[PDB]
């Protein structure tokens, strides 16, 4: 309960913000062009929050947060006073109406710029792309890549952190090989290696592209030391205190923490003989894991948070700039994201990216919950990414979207007159049908 509520709240706030910024771009550019905005609907369905401005503009918050619109003044929808005729949308030039229509996606892009600028002003952390472990017989193992190597670039594009590395790796789906400029950590002697991607197969929704290459990044190391023990837990009833060191679990010494994790998760109820050390004194204990609700089966909990040692700050990057520099870098980052979304849609259409791994609203909500839990410096880039996505999928040439408006408007500009009398209407309805079908298919592949 306490988790799903946070997820839904973060999802609703993210939606609200993005809808508001798109419709605000629409409304601002429209009002500046000289037309009169009537309704500023943020959401679909029955309205809940209606307010009226002095200029007659009605701001409306509805209940279905999966969209929104801006109702313009048009002679093709209501009878207009002879003086308000030039305040109508249809009585404007093709260029003005095209700008008013394109304002929305441009508003989303500008919101992404602003989010990344605010993040750069406040600063976003990051880890250097340094390999810690290499899985044998993998993509990177066969390319003469040794542990302790700092990735410098992917196909020439700079990769200062693991995030940019994954961002460039996902852009190589469908390719048979890729080129990575690497260097040992410390020495700036660059070297171009080539990863073979012919038999490469991974789901971007389920698999980390770094691990898909058999690469583990160097991160904070978990050590078999108890940081704190929650009260009224299995470890608390087992006699474990803060600062204890798990040495032996069921006869064999404890080498990794994932071993203890799997032993607690796959063995609920059954005892575990723990030989530990407390203040240099060896002790024996019997840990009986509980059985809290899990996914797929019954998982076991003990209430132990291990002690993690963060990797040295040598593998840390601070990405904060000054105001003007932050503006420049945010523009560059959002342009990169736009080009990457273009290439990703191209990959999905060309036939090498399955549509079943698409971002579904429940997955979007879980990601929003996780990000909002992580803080603001993570929630803002998430909002910027989803804003770029929304702005770029609405500029898609389809009758009901802003892009279809721009398309029919350009055809009117060339032809000298609106495309269709009612020949459009049968596409106006079919586009809404296709949008509802796409929404349903996206919701179903998420489930
Ligand atoms: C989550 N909904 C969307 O992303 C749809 C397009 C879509 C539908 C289904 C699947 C994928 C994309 N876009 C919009 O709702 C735009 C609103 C922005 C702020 C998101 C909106 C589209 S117009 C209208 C459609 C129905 C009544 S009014 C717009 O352009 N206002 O200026
Ligand atoms: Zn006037
Ligand atoms: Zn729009």
């Amino acid at each position: 309960m306490l988790s799903f509520l946070w997820d839904l709240a973060s999802f609703i706030v993210a939606l609200g913000v993005l809808i508001t910024v798109h419709e605000f771009g629409h409304f601002w550019v429209a009002r500046r062009c000289g037309v009169r905005v009537e309704r500023f609907s943020i959401g679909f369905g029955k309205a809940l929050w209606r307010r009226t401005d002095k200029l007659g503009t009605e701001y409306v918050i509805a209940l279905i947060p999966l969209g929104g619109y801006v109702k313009m003044l048009d002679e093709r929808a209501e009878p207009v006073v002879p003086e308000l005729r030039h305040h109508a949308f249809n009585n404007k030039s093709v260029g003005q109406r095209a700008a008013i229509i394109a304002a929305g996606p441009v508003a989303n892009f500008i919101f992404a710029i602003f989010a990344y600028w605010l993040v750069f002003i406040i600063g976003v952390p990051g880890v250097r792309p340094v390999v810690g472990e290499i899985a044998a017989n993998s993509i990177a193992a066969e390319a003469q890549i040794a542990p302790g190597t700092e990735l410098k670039a992917v196909d020439g594009i700079e990769t200062p952190d693991w995030d940019a590395v994954r961002l460039q790796l996902v852009d190589k789906i469908g390719d048979e090989s890729t080129t990575i400029t690497v260097a040992p950590f410390g020495s700036d002697q660059r070297r171009d290696v080539k990863l073979d991607l012919r038999h490469w197969a991974f789901e971007p929704d389920k698999e980390d592209p770094v691990s898909s290459l058999g690469i583990r990044p160097r991160g904070p190391q978990i050590e078999p030391v108890l940081e704190n023990v929650q009260p009224n837990s299995a470890a608390s009833k087992a006699g474990l205190q803060a600062g204890d060191r798990i040495v032996k679990v069921d006869g064999q010494p404890l080498t990794q923490w994932v071993t203890f994790v799997m032993l607690v998760r796959d063995n609920p109820g059954k005892s575990l003989a723990l030989e530990i050390e407390r203040q240099g004194s060896p002790l024996s204990l019997t840990l009986i894991p509980e059985s809290k609700p899990g996914n797929g089966k019954a998982i076991g909990f003990v209430g132990i948070e291990p002690k993690v040692i963060p990797l040295p700050d040598e593998y840390k990057v601070v990405r904060q700039y000054g105001p003007f520099n932050a503006i420049v870098e945010a523009t560059d980052k959002t342009w990169q994201l736009m080009k990457l979304t273009v290439s990703m849609l191209g990959k999905l259409i060309t036939g090498d990216v399955k549509l079943n791994n698409l971002s579904g609203p429940i997955s979007i909500a879980k990601g929003a919950g996780m990000t909002a839990e992580l803080g603001v410096v993570y929630y803002l880039p998430f909002l910027a990414l989803i804003s770029v996505n929304l702005g770029i999928i609405n500029l898609f040439p389809l009758p009901v979207l802003d892009g279809g408006h721009l398309l029919f408007l350009a055809i009117e500009k060339i032809k000298g007159g609106p495309v269709s009398e009612r020949v459009q209407d049968f596409c106006y309805r079919i586009g809404s049908i296709l949008l509802v079908l796409l929404m349903g298919l996206a919701l179903f592949n998420d489930f």
